[PDB]
C-alpha cells in the first residue's frame, strides 16, 4: 500500500568493492514496520556512489517517475568531503520537513553526542517523502523508531 | 505599543466555506500575553487561501508597508500537498530565526509526537518578526506559551 | 596541528570605540581545550564591524588562503537589525552541519530561554569548518563545553 524505496549512497558499495550491510537493515526494518506504518513494503533498492548527480538522479526518478511514497538513504551523511548526500537532497526537495529532522537528532543525540555529526536533510518532493538516514547497519532502526509513532500520520497527509 | 497582526491561511475559510475557529483563539491569547509581551495588541487580522502569492502579498504588505512588528500566521504548515505556508514565508523573511523554531517544536513535542509534522518557517523581515503557527485552534496558546519567556525582547530587540 | 581562527564581529570594537572582551576568552577556551580537539590552537584572530562584506571576505580569506580547519565567529548572531553574521556566513559555507546548531541550542536552552534569540549558523568550505557563536565572553565556553565531545572527530573527519 505504500511504496518505499532504499537508496544505498557509497563508493565502495557502487564500486563492488564490498558489500552492502546497511541496505538489507533497512529492508528489513521497513517491513517489519509495516502495520505501525499503515501497510508499507521496500519495492525497491538502488546503490550510488557519493556522487550528486548519481544521487540526484534516482531521487528524481524515483520521485517523478517510479511515484514512490518514501525514500530512504543510507549515508554519506557525515563531514567527510565525500558526504555529499543531504546537498543532493536539498536540490530535488520542494517542502522541508524540520521536525522529521529534529527527532531524528533529537532521539540520536540520547545513544551518543556523535550524531551531533549527522548532516542529514528531508523533505517532499511532489508526493514522495524523502528522509536522509545515516549510513551505519543501526540507524535506520533507531531513526525508524524515532519517527514511527507519526510517519503513518505523515503518508497519509502527502496524499 | 507593539502591532501584533494574525493571517489564517485557510481555503475554507477563504472560501466562506467555514468559519475560523483559530483565528479568534490566537487574538485572545496574544491579547492576554500583553504584559508579558511588553504591551502587544491585535491591530488586523486576514484570512488567504492555501496558495503562495497571497500569502507573501500580505506578508509583504504588513510588513513593508504596514510595519506590524509581529506577524503570527495560522494553517498550511502539515504535509497536505496544499500546506505551501512555509514556502511562502521563507521567499520573503530576510533572517531566520531557527531558535523560535527549535523552542516551538521542543516545547509541542512534549505534547505529541505529531509535532514532528509541523514544518513551521520564522523569520525577519525588515523590522517585522514573522511566525509560522499550526492551523488548530490550541495551537496558538502552547507556541506562545514556549515563545512568551523570550518573545518581548526578541521585540524589543528588532527596534 | 589544528589550525583554530577566531573571527570578532562587532562595530564597537572595529570602530576602537571599545575592547573585545569576548576575543581573548575565546582564545583561552579552545586553548585549554586543544587535548580535548586533538591538538588545536588559535593561530589568528580578527575583528570586523557588522558589515556582511567584511564578514564574507575574511571567511573566504581564512578558509581559501589561509586554510584554517576551524573558524569562530563571535557575536552578531541576535535579533539586533545590525546582527548579520548568520546571513554572511550562509552565503560562503558549502555544507550545512546542522547537528552542531541543534547541540548548541540545545545546551544553552538549558541555561535560559534568551537562548531562542540566537540566529546562528554553521558549515563547511572547503576543508573548514565554520560556527557562528554568541557574542557574549560566556557563550564560546559554553558552546565548546556543548560541542567539544563530538568536535575532535568533526575535525577528523573534514581532513
Amino acid at each position: 500500500e505504500y511504496k518505499v524505496a532504499i537508496l544505498t549512497v557509497s563508493d565502495t558499495v557502487s564500486a563492488g568493492a564490498g558489500p552492502d550491510r546497511s541496505g538489507p537493515r533497512a529492508v528489513s526494518v521497513v517491513d517489519s514496520s509495516s502495520e505501525k506504518l499503515g501497510g508499507a513494503k521496500v519495492v525497491a533498492t538502488a546503490v550510488v556512489p557519493d556522487e550528486v548527480e548519481r544521487i540526484k538522479d534516482i531521487l528524481q526518478k524515483w520521485s517523478d517517475v517510479d511515484e514512490m511514497d518514501l525514500i530512504l538513504t543510507l549515508g554519506g551523511t557525515g563531514f567527510t568531503p565525500r558526504d555529499v548526500t543531504p546537498e543532493a537532497t536539498k536540490k530535488v526537495i520542494e517542502r522541508e520537513t524540520p521536525g522529521l529532522l529534529f527527532v531524528m537528532m533529537q532521539e540520536a543525540l540520547k545513544i551518543t553526542p556523535f550524531a551531533m555529526l549527522s548532516r542529514s536533510a528531508a523533505g517532499i518532493r511532489g508526493s514522495t517523502l524523502i528522509i536522509n538516514m545515516p549510513g551505519n547497519p543501526n540507524a535506520v532502526a533507531e531513526c525508524m523508531e524515532a519517527l514511527l509513532p507519526a510517519l503513518k500520520h505523515a503518508l497519509k497527509q502527502i496524499k
